[PDB]
């Protein structure tokens, strides 16, 4: 999925628009967890029937969300044969102490992170992909920028440590194996891809996060609330592909409505 | 009641639906205390007439609630010959210092607990069953999860203690006999069953708490507020039974309707 | 009055219901102070005309209330020839430092207390009867329970003191003569009767307070706000008499209507 | 005015009811400073025209109010030939540091006090009469009780001091001459009369304050807001006169409406 | 302007009433800042056209207001040939650190002050007149009284200082030259006139402030909100003139109407 | 641009008014950010179509805004061939740690500053012009005044330092090269022009900021919300040109209508 865009969709017809626009994958969900999160409601796993109806409408991979720590929601979604599971902070947490033991599943997981310690704990638990936490539903890109900047800074700062005993102290505070931290410092990057997510609203935002070093982008239900969803979706895809070309970015950004 | 579901019911017709869906017992209550706790009202024992009309309508066991410390409410319910009494934090407490002396009744009691100390105090007073406190009426499973995790953890932490003097110190703080704590540490579990309660909303939630080591499940009035109550009740019963079979859990979770 | 129920009444016809239901006395009042507390109003002694009209309607004793420290309100009520005076915290206090010199009157007084020191000060001032304070008008029994439990706990705690000098120090702090405290510690009880009051809502509540050691029960205007006042009044009287009979308590508690 | 009742009145016809009921004096005022004090308004001296119209309607003495420290309001009221001036905390203060120099006037002044130090400062400034501050407009007698109890207690406590140097220390803290304090301690009372005021609502209240040692009572506009003002006014007068007679107090308190 | 009254006016017809009543000057303003200060609006210099239309309507001197620190607003008003400028705290401040350099203008300025230090800083900057700040729009005279009392008191307290080094210390804290402070202490007064302002509502209020040692009086838009504006304005003028004649003060205060 | 006025415009017809009134440049924007700040909305770069439509309407320079740190918004606006970019705090910031690397662009940038350290960091990053921050949309000039006064005060304070090591310590704290701070202390000014911005509401406000040492003036959408926009725009241009002429400032400030 490297270099691609993943789009949130709430109906089979929305999924078809995403596919036609050039999305790499879709995220199936029954409710927008930003509308009812401001209603006070509890947000859970979506009904397996609505997820299956979306799986049957497109040929590209389909992802679905589960609550933090809800390993039974994950068992059910795995049995449904989805392509990826997102253990998501946007839904209402089920366990405020323990995340899912992701290394007991065959299906790959994506998790959010806002700093280096969080990213490594999620990977140690078994995550196959990392993304920014951002701030979902607001359309403010600054959160996602903060998280990618912070991870990059913390890797460079640990690389300046000359004492192996000092490195071991850092790993202990992070609650991860010293061998995982040492691997990051040798490569100068996380062992898995890191995608942008939360508050990506415009084609310019998508290109900004790619220039900052992200491997792809997630976009939310904001796409389908615009005056012309097809045009906006297509523009975000083009901007992610051609992220280093100012003339193309100008072209796709003009007269968006 | 090991491995079963107990359902809150407010009418005789609701009790019949619970029985048909495969519930192991029903809890009789005249009003939902969660709906009242938002108005300032005092919530007490239900009228014995409404409890009896429910007892007359089903052949499965029937439970009823009393206020914390209200031993006369409990004497009345025992005389009515209900099957179990819940000394409940959801009702308005009658005594803020002392709980009921439960070992002086014939009928068994269930009590709530959030940690190991609280569980052991309720058992020492005479409780026959323990349950999580959770957060009643919210539909959020996370409080029930917190409580089962905490009890399990505090047992393991006390098992690491090498000094018998330190163990006696712990029991003193808990205000329980040292012999009760020692039995728990040797067995690795409470001496009575521990059920999930408060915030169980979906079949997946019921199976989650059974996988965490609960012995059964209490569910609330949310069942009867859904678009299809009999379908939801049956699905919760099936998930509590088949709690570690993923193909069955997918089957019962599909096309559930609006919760 | 011992073993009996005293009922608040606002009209002659309410007094007649109380008498027929088996009350031992009535308390005459022109306004429900709990209704007037919500209005921010000052609550005082009732008009002597309305009290006299109640006195003429029944052949059981009649009590009336006065503000804390208002010795002139008490002089007027004594001249009217009422049977007892309640120096009451439910009315708006008149003197925040000094209570009435009750030993200068011929008519007996009842006073409220929340702990042992308070009870002994009221007795030293001249009170003939003590009652719990509770929380008047809320229908929550927990405050009356707290007060009776406290007094009992403080007596037991003082009974553990070995030094007479230490006992003398406690009496000085309480502002009462040492001879009064000594009598209480020898006999394990107050020298006058102690009734339950404030927040007694159901027959079960009345029997609970009698089992905790109270000598009788005061009930408020909640009786006459229920669906069937005569039925509820009679049930509270029966529960106070038969407080240690679970089968009888079940009988009178069933099908009571809305409370 | 010893043993008498002074009544607040807002019209000439109200003044006539007060006189017929047996009042010793009336207090003339255009507005009730409890209604508009809860409206946020500034309360001042009343119009000299309305005061004169009341003076012309009755034969008994008439009093009027001025703001704390407003010595020009007092000059105007003195020129009008009223019988007494009340420098009153119920009106909006004009000077939050200095009270009126009352010893520069011919007309006598009444002032409020809540403790011994306050009472002596008001007398030192020139007051001819003291009254309780109470709490006006509320009908709660407890304030007035507090103030009479406090003055009595503080006199008795100073009388227990055996050192004349200790007495001088007390006077210095009170900001009054040592010879004024020493006079009080010798007599066991203030050198001027002390009346009850603020929150006197019923005949029982009036008798209570007289039994506590007050020399007379002030009553407010509550009288004229009752169902039967003539009956209530007459009952308060009888209760003040016969303050130590329970049978008479019962008689006047029955069927008041 | 010694011994006179200055009146706030919002139209040419209001200015004519002020002149006929005996005012010594008028203050031209397009809106009452007290009515706006409750809405959050920015209050600035008035439109020069409205100020000129007032100047054209009367033969007495005319004043106008500028924001604190706004020296260009002052340059515009000076070019218009108004008679006096008020650098006013009632308008929205333009500079929160620095006031206008008033000694660089030809037209005289008036400034507000709450204590001796503040008065001396305004004089050092070049003010020709001082006034109390009071509390504008409230009708409460007590703030104006506080300010005149404080200045008078702080002068007397500084006069008790026996050390010239201590005097220099005081001037340093005030941020003024020692020669300015010393002149005040020797004379027992400020080197310029000091007028009452903010909260003057009645004729008695005007005479009160003159008896306290003020040199004249500013009055606000309250004059024109009364039932009879010409009667009230005339009475305030007469009381400011005859400020220590009680028979005259009684005469002008009688039958004033609703304020 | 030096000595001139830059005006915010939301349509081609507004741009034409600005040009005819004598503006030196226009700032193109699709929404008034002050109106959108009240709505809680995110404010971003404007649509390139609306900017181009304004570019086609006038023959004076056109500027456009981007979010703080949003270097891709800046890349797009540069490709459009606008004349200047404003990296603006009035839009919703994109990067709360890092501003744009402005020296990597061909198009010049303007940035805001509230003190000397901030001004020098923006210049070191590559800014061609500095402006005050002020308080955008409120019409209160005091914040722009505060910022210009601060920068001047801090230059004078640093000029008093005798030690080169002390100067080096100040530069380290500011996070700028010592050579940049040294140049400012020698010449008594910034190396680039500094314009007034934020809260400039009247002609008098514009002239005030020019007299305080600003090089030119930015004005906001308040111009086009007044009764007569062309009249107000022309008056602000004339006041900026003739800032030290009191008779001219009186002329253009009179009879302006509602603001
Ligand atoms: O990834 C680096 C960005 O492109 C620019 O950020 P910077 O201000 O740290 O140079
Ligand atoms: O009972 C243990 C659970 O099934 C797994 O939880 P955990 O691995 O996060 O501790
Ligand atoms: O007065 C004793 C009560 O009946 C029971 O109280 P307890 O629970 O503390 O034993
Ligand atoms: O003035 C004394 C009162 O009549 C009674 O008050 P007391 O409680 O202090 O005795
Ligand atoms: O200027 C002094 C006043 O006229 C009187 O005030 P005072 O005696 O309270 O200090
Ligand atoms: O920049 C100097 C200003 O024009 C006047 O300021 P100032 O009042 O501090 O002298």
């Amino acid at each position: 999925l490297k270099g691609g865009v993943i789009m949130d969709v709430v109906t089979p017809e929305q999924a078809k628009i995403a596919e036609k626009s050039g999305a790499c994958a879709v995220m199936a969900l029954e409710s927008i967890p930003a509308d009812m999160r401001k209603s006070g409601k509890v947000c859970r796993m979506s009904d397996p029937k609505m997820i299956k109806d979306i799986m049957n409408s497109v040929s590209i991979p389909v992802m679905a969300k589960v609550r933090i720590g809800h390993f039974v929601e994950a068992q059910i979604i795995e049995a449904l044969e989805v392509d990826y599971i997102d253990e998501s902070e946007v839904l209402t947490p089920a366990d405020w102490t323990h995340h899912i033991e992701k290394d007991k599943f065959k299906v790959p997981f994506v998790c959010g992170a806002k700093d280096l310690g969080e990213a490594l704990r999620r990977i140690n638990e078994g995550a196959a992909m990392i993304r920014t936490k951002g701030e979902a539903g607001t359309g403010d890109v600054s959160e996602a920028v903060k998280h990618i900047r912070r991870i990059t800074e913390e890797i460079k700062a640990c690389q300046q440590l000359k004492s192996e005993d000092d490195i071991a102290k850092v790993a202990e505070e992070m609650r991860v194996p010293v061998s995982l931290l040492k691997d990051v410092l040798e490569k100068g990057k996380l062992p898995v891809v890191n995608f942008a997510a939360g508050g990506v609203a415009t084609p310019a935002d998508a290109a900004l996060l790619m220039q900052l070093g992200c491997d792809g982008v997630f976009v939310g239900s904001g796409i389908f609330k615009s005056s012309n969803p097809v045009r906006l979706a297509t523009a975000v895809v083009e901007a992610t592909t051609h992220f280093d070309n100012p003339s193309k970015l100008l072209e796709v950004s003009s007269d968006l409505g």
